[PDB]
């Protein structure tokens, strides 16, 4: 199954796209802890480029290992990449009222379809909150 999620934000396409693939920006809404756990996020912004972001737990709070590599990028607007044994493609749409960000990915059988849908949507929602924190828009 293919799972699709979408989030619309009131921000310039260039700023959203650049923030979408900045690791320091990613840390703003993910990959951080108060109880002193080791997190790091990296993004390699180039077609064919490869990157990995990881979270670690000192006490056992949270953590994970995510890796991905880019296969195609178009007009800073259409991007396809692979992550582990699954793949995803993100599209950026310019709207009169705002910019819409759409992410489609292949379902992982180990996790419920609904849980994955909400998870990836939450990521875009975190991107929305990132915009809101970095732009009056709220």
């Amino acid at each position: 199954m293919n799972i699709t999620v979408e989030t619309t934000v009131a921000a310039p396409v260039g700023k959203v796209w650049r923030a979408y693939t900045t690791p320091e920006d990613i840390k703003q809404w993910n990959a951080a802890s108060d109880d002193w756990h080791t997190t790091a996020a990296t993004v390699d912004l180039r077609e064919g480029g490869a990157f990995s972001s990881r979270m670690e737990a000192k006490d056992g709070s949270m953590g994970f290992d995510f890796a991905g590599t880019y296969t195609k990028v178009v007009e800073n607007k259409r991007i396809e990449y692979a992550f582990g044994d699954r793949t995803a493609k993100v599209e950026f749409l310019e709207a009169p009222q705002g910019v819409t960000v759409r992410v489609s990915f292949v379902a992982e059988t180990e996790y419920p379809v609904e849980q994955q849908q909400q998870g990836w949507q939450a990521i875009l929602n975190n991107f929305k909150r990132h915009v809101e924190s970095h732009l009056e828009h709220h």
